[PDB]
């Protein structure tokens, strides 16, 4: 679809970027988006305020899709462009995240 | 475009979800979005706050398109996710909503 | 990607609609988004506040894409719907704007 996967990623990103300080509820609040094949026990709140999110396309993978978003994230005191990448897999109506997302510096240059 | 229907729907939703307590003004603020073929005299403010809107795709009808959005709707401080569906039809210069939107519970899993 | 031109255009619009009153700084902050072949020596802050941006689709050109967005701009606290059109060309690494954006009045009717 594209829309569907896009939207799904945005919802996941809302919880992934949550600032809940207690690691247990943080994981619990994002459990539903992440496949059981992934161990989220070491994921915690990332210390980063999500200021904007834009869908940056998908690439077909073997079992699903790799998706990208462009983000403005604020940390410490400064605001910068990142890309976030993660894989998803379709489920019987719906989606699941299947890798830990990678955050990297990005520019259009 | 897929984009143009998307954008049109977002605009309509802003008015559809408006909290105007006077049912006359509520209807007239959305009149231009909705086809004259549709009777909006019982539409009123829904008491819900729209916290977020994501385009969820369309599919063709004989006459136009059935569009879906995923919404975050809030009452008394708490949000839940819903799908909203409604039909649109192209007009010479734009688009019109041609059915009363259907608002339904939704989840990814 | 359609996604990618869309997002690029959003980032550009943020700088293009910046209200920076120093002409050299307004130009510098948007420099990387615009092709060097465009004369940006006379672009100034437009005195308009950008309340919302929705992607409105693209149209292939000889070397790129003509993109459109629907905007809510605010001038005095008087808000209105506008459309903005400009062209964009890929670069091996990303994208560049290649025309000066056209802003025009818009409605769905």
């Amino acid at each position: 679809s594209q829309s569907k996967i896009d939207t799904f990623g945005r919802y996941f990103l809302t919880y992934y970027f949550s600032q809940e300080k207690n690691q247990e509820n943080y994981q619990s609040s994002l459990r539903t988006y992440v496949s059981e094949k992934v161990d989220i026990s070491d994921w915690k709140a990332l210390g980063k305020t999500l200021k904007s999110v834009n869908y940056y396309g998908s690439e077909q993978t073997k079992k699903g899709y790799s998706v990208e978003y462009l983000l403005n994230v604020s940390v410490d005191n400064r605001s910068k462009m990142q890309k976030i990448t993660f894989e998803v897999e379709p489920t019987k109506n719906g989606f699941l995240v299947t890798t830990q997302p990678k955050l990297t510096d990005f520019s259009f240059n």
